[PDB]
């Protein structure tokens, strides 16, 4: 016998009652802009999948950022290109304003609106407590809304959030991991940057969805209030598995592994051993007290569970009174 068979709490059948069109990405047909509407100005970062620069659009003086793909199969740029229109004008998502074809490397190029990013060096060093509540209430505003439109994002964490600090402006941004949910669809494990993977990745459970996205955002959120980046610093995508067995205890684990009837890899029963369920406050001390209050840890705690089917919605999330003063600051 296999694993047993999983369905999302929420947003189960969303894609099933659109047309194909909207989440048969692979039969997309890409509308091209003009390449010559553009001029780079600056590089701004480099990663695996593409080179990002800074660029003008010389009809109307606007500023925007592009991002030039590196070689990738055509159906997975396909899949962001649809995914990023079928998202777009949604609550504080990246804004796809066109796609273009770099001359020099015969590449697509996605144009981006500009987010003037503000400096993280400088905000982490005098964050607050109502910095965090607001921007992770900002951040499942575009969960909540993906998850309602049929999509997880699947690379949630701190890299993948733009602030524009003085405006309180907020974009989650690349959107290349991103894939639709599909009642009973087995989906690649290996996504996320390592220390936001969940334990169904790390553990092989192939039948996930959104939930995925609010484990990431607990990982990003014990971070922030205990001023410990990562929190799961594990040395591999096994040894991760331990880090977060050493947090959340070893016990909810066997019991999620067999309610799911999960086959562990074997790499996986000597390391794992015996662990407790560790209390929060071993986390806490005199530099992030400030950021840590009851409401953050019984939220926190609520969205890392090994069950994925246990963790908070996103909409489950903001109704949480962590968020109290920011809905009602919000309601003006
Ligand atoms: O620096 C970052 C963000 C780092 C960071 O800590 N965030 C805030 C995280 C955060 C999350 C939640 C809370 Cl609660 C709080 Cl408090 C803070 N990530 C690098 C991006 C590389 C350049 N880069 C790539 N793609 C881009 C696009 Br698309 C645009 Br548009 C723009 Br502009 C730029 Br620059 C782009
Ligand atoms: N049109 C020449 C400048 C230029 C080169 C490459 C790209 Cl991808 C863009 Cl948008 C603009």
């Amino acid at each position: 016998s296999g694993p047993v068979p999983s369905r999302a709490r929420v947003y189960t059948d969303v894609n099933t009652h659109r047309p194909r069109e909207y989440w048969d990405y692979e039969s997309h047909v890409v509308e091209w802009g003009n390449q010559d509407d553009y001029q780079l100005v600056r590089k701004l970062g480099r990663g695996k999948y593409s080179e990002v620069f800074e660029a003008i659009n010389i009809t109307n003086n606007e500023k925007v950022v592009v991002k030039i793909l590196k070689p990738v199969k055509k159906k997975k740029i396909k899949r962001e290109i649809k995914i990023l229109e079928n998202l777009r004008g949604g609550p504080n998502i990246i804004t796809l304003a066109d796609i273009v074809k770099d001359p020099v490397s015969r590449t697509p190029a996605l144009v981006f609106e500009h987010v003037n990013n503000t400096d993280f060096k400088q905000l982490y060093q005098t964050l607050t407590d109502y910095d965090i509540r607001f921007y992770m209430y900002e951040i499942l505003k575009a969960l909540d809304y993906c998850h309602s439109m049929g999509i997880m994002h699947r690379d949630v964490k701190p890299h993948n959030v733009m602030i524009d600090h003085e405006h309180r402006k907020l974009r989650l941004i690349d959107w290349g991991l991103a894939e639709f949910y599909h009642p009973g669809q087995e989906y690649n494990v290996r996504v996320a940057s390592r220390y936001f993977k969940g334990p169904e990745l790390l553990v092989d459970y192939q039948m996930y969805d959104y939930s995925l996205d609010m484990w990431s955002l607990g990982c990003m959120l014990a971070s922030m209030i205990f001023r410990k980046e990562p929190f799961f610093h594990g040395h591999d995508n096994y040894d991760q598995l331990v880090r977060i067995a050493k947090v959340l205890g070893t016990e909810d684990l066997y019991d999620y592994i067999d309610k799911y009837n999960i086959e562990l890899d074997p790499r996986f029963n000597d390391i794992l051993g015996r662990h407790s369920r560790k209390r929060w406050e071993r986390f806490v001390h005199s530099e992030n007290q400030h950021l840590v209050s009851p409401e953050a840890l019984d939220f926190l705690d609520k969205l890392l569970r090994y069950d994925h089917q246990s963790r908070l919605t996103a909409r489950e999330a903001m109704e949480h009174p962590y968020f109290y003063t920011v809905v009602k600051d919000q309601a003006r």
